[PDB]
């Protein structure tokens, strides 16, 4: 398996980001947003948000703990296309951590379906 | 930021496998079980379980769910470098369902912190 193919094959919803926008992403994330990669690729992360404000919001808390310590995790409230709130596990990892919401790599895991355990 | 990049500048642990071998890995997965990547390339994941039976016994319940739905999800009890164990979240898909274990894309999360 080459990168291009693991980023495509992944699990998880996977995305290049720059500036808070999608520059590309895999099929897992159109999955769990419920739309087309098409629909996603150069669309603003405010979209995937339960309003602007949020976007806003989280934007603030994500700042400072990305600086801090280079990566950051959370688990918050998303929205799919067509409105539907769900919970999702988001991870991010910032090119140059003093440009926290510049260039960089973020996950994003539904976790709606029950937790399997082993 | 192109797709090698992004592997190894990914804030999860992540593994390219083949049959159950760490084929590449980047430094979140070498941060988590705290050691060096080079420790872990061409590694069989079996070094990462608590033991050889669990590493056995999770095999047998992957294989048959990652056939039936093509991808897979647990949380379990993982092993860092020197045996510290550790709640893991992991996720994988194979490269073909119905060769569940062969190469595949693995994510490691420490759920602890
Ligand atoms: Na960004
Ligand atoms: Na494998």
């Amino acid at each position: 398996i080459d990168y291009k193919t693991a980023f495509h094959l992944a699990p998880i919803g996977l995305v290049l980001s720059r500036d808070r926008v999608i520059e590309d992403c895999n099929d897992e994330l159109a999955a769990i947003f419920r739309c087309a990669r098409a629909d996603l690729i150069g669309r603003s992360f405010e979209v995937l948000y339960p309003s602007s404000d949020e976007f806003e919001r989280i934007g603030e808390r994500i700042s400072p703990v990305m600086i801090a310590h280079g990566s950051y995790a959370d688990d918050r409230i998303m929205k799919r296309a067509g409105g539907e709130l769900f919970w999702c596990h988001v991870t991010g990892r910032a090119l140059d951590r003093t440009a926290p919401l510049a260039a960089g790599v973020w996950t994003f895991e539904d976790l709606s379906a029950t937790r399997r355990v082993a």
